[PDB]
């Protein structure tokens, strides 16, 4: 009976003809993941919306149970599997520290970053591959300038992150000397930015204080490399399948061009757009019997609200599949919702329109270098988005 889960193909961007008809017919409906427990799969806006708002729904037992899941191994910890009030305290000392105002400093420094990542890939000659040489290197530089690694770490860092990417090919001892690098590293920072304390994240999260309250020195090194992994794929994915669309897309591509204004309402249309994620990914478990839309969801049982389906939901966003670059208005889950809601999203807002802005401005010629049907889709099985872009302009 359940059905066979995810839905998506991972060789593209298109959400699957299955959640429309869920939403329609089986609004609340039984999935067998690839691995872990079999799962209710949640799909209309309202109902994703309610679910990852809703005081009922947990993540604490991600930490032990066999989750629903898309890969063989169990990543847990971090804020995502925390709930209130453990979640709380450690959530408010990071956005006191990590501020929209300290977001939107970061966006000159950026664009000389992205600037400078084009330089480089023009360098090389064409067709180049905008994967590794931009969408890979802009969310992992910018990460650094925010955590205050300096300039000349930026190369080593960044070069230990990319082991942590779903798409690495790294051995286990590879990965394991990159994570206890990491970690020694960003150690070492917190107790040096500790001493002598600067304008960067760092030292913000050092000196963040409720009252009495602060974080030890375990919770700042956990929450410094869990910003690091939360900002590096996701943002970086997020750039590649934005440019896909751009390239692929000649009105999408004009519009921008011709009103570059649109940019930041355009990183939210397509924010909403994109179902970057394969499945859904971060389970909820109910504390309690719920009904949601006349279905019993019993203490325990795990819940899989799908932001994709919820915000290509027909009944909340007039002409869903439409891609309006000046939709309004787009109160749209792709940066999820409640208690959890990503604490990144006004930097990977500044990131994202940073990046349209750097390429459409540098290369307003910028396309595939490829048939589109000959492109190589990553199979990490956690996100979706091209495993090379090969570029002309
Ligand atoms: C797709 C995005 C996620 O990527 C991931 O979940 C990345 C997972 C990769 C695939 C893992 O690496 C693979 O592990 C296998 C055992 C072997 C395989 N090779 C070596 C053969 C290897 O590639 C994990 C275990 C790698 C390590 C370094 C890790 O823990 C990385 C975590 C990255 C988490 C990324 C972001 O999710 C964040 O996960 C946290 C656990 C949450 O608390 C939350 O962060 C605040 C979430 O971001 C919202
Ligand atoms: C395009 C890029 C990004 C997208 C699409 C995105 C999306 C998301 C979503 C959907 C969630 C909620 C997951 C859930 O509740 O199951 C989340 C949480 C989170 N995000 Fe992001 N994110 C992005 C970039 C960033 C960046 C740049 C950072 C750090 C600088 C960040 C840090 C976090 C953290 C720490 C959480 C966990 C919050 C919590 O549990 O309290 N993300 N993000
Ligand atoms: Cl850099």
């Amino acid at each position: 009976e359940p059905r066979a889960y995810p839905f998506n193909d991972v060789h593209g961007l298109t959400l699957a003809g299955r959640y429309g008809e869920l939403q329609e017919t089986e609004p609340v409906s039984r999935v067998r993941p690839p691995y872990g427990e079999e799962a209710w799969l949640v799909t209309r806006y309202e109902d994703v919306r309610a679910v990852l708002g809703d005081g009922r729904f947990v993540r604490g037992p991600s930490m032990t149970r066999d989750e629903p899941r898309t890969r063989p191994e169990m990543v847990k910890g971090g804020l995502l599997s925390m709930d209130p009030p453990e979640h709380s305290r450690l959530r408010r000392l990071v956005v006191k520290a990590f501020t929209a105002r300290r977001a939107e400093s970061l966006r000159p420094r950026a664009r000389e970053i992205a600037h400078e990542l084009v330089d480089q890939m023009a360098a090389t000659g064409q067709p180049a591959d905008l994967v590794a040489m931009f969408a890979r290197q802009l969310p992992v530089r910018v990460i650094c300038e925010l955590l205050g690694v300096p300039s000349a770490d930026h190369d080593r860092f960044t070069r230990w992150s990319g082991a942590f990417l779903s798409t690495a090919e790294v051995t286990a001892e590879e990965m394991q000397e990159a994570a206890e690098q990491a970690y020694a590293y960003m150690g070492d920072l917190i107790d040096r930015r500790r001493k002598e304390p600067t304008d960067d994240l760092v030292s913000a999260l050092v000196q963040a204080r409720d009252q009495q309250d602060s974080l030890s020195e375990q919770e700042l090194l956990d929450l410094a490399i869990g910003l690091l992994v939360a900002g590096y794929e996701s943002t970086t994915t997020q750039i590649a399948d934005f440019v896909y669309l751009l390239m692929t897309r000649p009105e999408l591509r004009r519009q921008l061009l011709d009103r570059p204004e649109l940019i930041p309402s355009a990183v939210e249309e397509l924010t909403r757009w994109v179902p970057l994620g394969v499945g859904t990914a971060f389970p909820r478990y109910a504390v309690e019997d719920v009904t949601l839309r006349g279905v019993t969801i019993r203490a325990g049982e795990p819940v899989l609200a799908s932001t994709g389906a919820a915000n290509r939901d027909q009944a909340q966003f007039p002409d869903a599949d439409r891609i309006d670059v000046d939709r309004t208005p787009n109160q749209h889950l792709g940066f999820g919702h409640g208690v959890h809601h990503c604490l990144g999203a006004p930097l990977a807002r500044v990131e994202l329109q940073v990046a349209l802005e750097v390429l459409l401005q540098r290369l307003p010629g910028i396309r595939l270098g490829i048939p589109e049907t000959q492109l190589r889709w990553s199979e990490g099985m956690l996100l979706r988005g091209p495993l090379e872009l090969p570029v002309v302009w």
